[PDB]
């Protein structure tokens, strides 16, 4: 079994909250995320043990690589440790130039994942670019389905059935906005309150004027196709995917 004994996994710096994620050493760097548990009961431990059965299912270069589990002296799951940022610190922060290349790669390493998910009948929930680790500043490692609001779907949104496999292919239209834009959608809107009334209620879109040039028009119409309000008309994720790969070409 995956379970690491106490002691083998050494904790070092806190990386933020939420439990907590740290840096540690087990065979080399890894990410140990505490669970703010120190006692299971024995149903919080069936619970973990069941969403640790999730994480095993996956095997893929853009998902967060699994690694093992603790039980003692905590409730914690070890990760791969991924060096520099995520997706949306690159996008949005620091603002790295990269180019359309660049842009449409990580596009398609996110596609991979997803679509790698979605085969497992994995259903991510809570897709956004700050989920996404550009480990190395080159692979896509999509984490954090073991706030988010600007990523949901007006089904979600609609406050709640509503997690569905589309609706992370819309949170992927808004990630395919982020790369293509260079920016956060509704950015001359800063009220989550009215987001969320209009998002919901299928009045708002983000604006796709605000493309860039360089977006090959066959990604611009995809992205359309990701955020279509109603979620029956959104495409699925083996095609979504043939269709990156394919522009990827050209
Ligand atoms: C430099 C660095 O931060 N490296 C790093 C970080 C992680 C992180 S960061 C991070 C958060 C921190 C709080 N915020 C904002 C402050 C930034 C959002 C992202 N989470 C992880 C992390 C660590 C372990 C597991 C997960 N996700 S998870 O759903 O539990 C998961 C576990 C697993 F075993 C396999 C896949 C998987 F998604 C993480 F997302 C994972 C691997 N490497």
């Amino acid at each position: 079994d995956w379970e690491i004994p106490d002691g083998q996994i050494t904790v070092g710096q806190r990386i933020g909250s939420g439990g907590t994620v740290y840096k540690g050493k087990w065979h080399g760097d890894v990410a140990v995320k505490m669970l703010n548990v120190t006692a299971p009961t024995p149903q919080q431990l069936q619970a973990f043990k069941n969403e640790v059965g999730v994480l095993r299912k996956t095997r893929h270069v853009n998902i967060l690589l699994f690694m093992g589990y603790s039980t003692k002296p905590q409730l914690a799951i070890v990760t791969q440790w991924c060096e520099g940022s995520s997706l949306y610190h690159h996008l949005h922060a620091s603002e790295t130039k990269f180019e359309m290349k660049k842009l449409i790669d990580i596009a398609r390493q996110t596609a991979r994942g997803m679509d790698y998910l979605h085969a497992k009948s994995i259903i991510h929930r809570d897709l956004k670019s700050n989920n996404i680790f550009l480990h190395e500043d080159n692979t896509v490692k999509i984490g954090d389905f073991g706030g988010s609001i600007l990523w949901m779907a007006p089904e979600v949104i609609r406050m709640q059935n509503p997690y569905s496999f589309q609706s992370d292919v819309y949170a992927f239209g808004i990630v395919l906005y982020e790369l293509m834009t260079g920016q956060l959608p509704y950015s001359n809107i800063n009220n989550r309150d009215q987001i969320i009334e209009m998002v919901g209620r299928g009045s708002l879109s983000p604006d796709l004027s605000k493309v860039r040039s360089n977006c090959p028009k066959r990604m611009k119409r995809l992205m359309a196709e990701c955020l279509k309000k109603k979620r029956d008309e959104r495409p699925s994720f083996p095609r979504i995917l043939a269709e990156i790969e394919e522009l990827a070409r050209e």
